């Protein structure tokens, strides 16, 4: 929402897109938002991926990412 | 299958594509690359499982010792 959460935001997911191509898996997502000091379930989690991961191919961009969270 | 000469090779050369400050090491964002371009398409699944294998103390880059051991490791 803030200029803050969005820096950081980018810096989180940038953090862990390890393999460097923009994208993040949806196993990696759980760690950022942990890494972002939150705590989702699993049910909360795989709702968001389910969410996010429009064309279904287990990764989500960053776009996608910050929409999500701004939702939450 | 014990590796081949031909094998070591290919995977040598392939990593020092990617090494062109040649110090050995290459970074993790280029593991994948890597693979391509030996012919080979990791799924977004196996490159993760992969990169966790190869960088072990995870400060992004890989040495050719800890590429090759995981290439034979994966060897069909
Ligand atoms: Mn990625
Ligand atoms: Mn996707
Ligand atoms: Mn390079
Ligand atoms: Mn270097
Ligand atoms: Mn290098
Ligand atoms: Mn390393
Ligand atoms: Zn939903
Ligand atoms: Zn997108
Ligand atoms: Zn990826
Ligand atoms: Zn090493």
């Amino acid at each position: 929402l803030t200029e803050e959460q969005i820096a950081e935001f980018k810096e989180a997911f940038s953090l862990f897109d390890k393999d460097g191509d923009g994208t993040i898996t949806t196993k990696e997502l759980g760690t950022v938002m942990r890494s972002l000091g939150q705590n989702p379930t699993e049910a909360e989690l795989q709702d968001m991926i389910n969410e996010v991961d429009a064309d279904g191919n287990g990764t989500i961009d960053f776009p996608e990412f910050l929409t999500m969270m701004a939702r939450k």
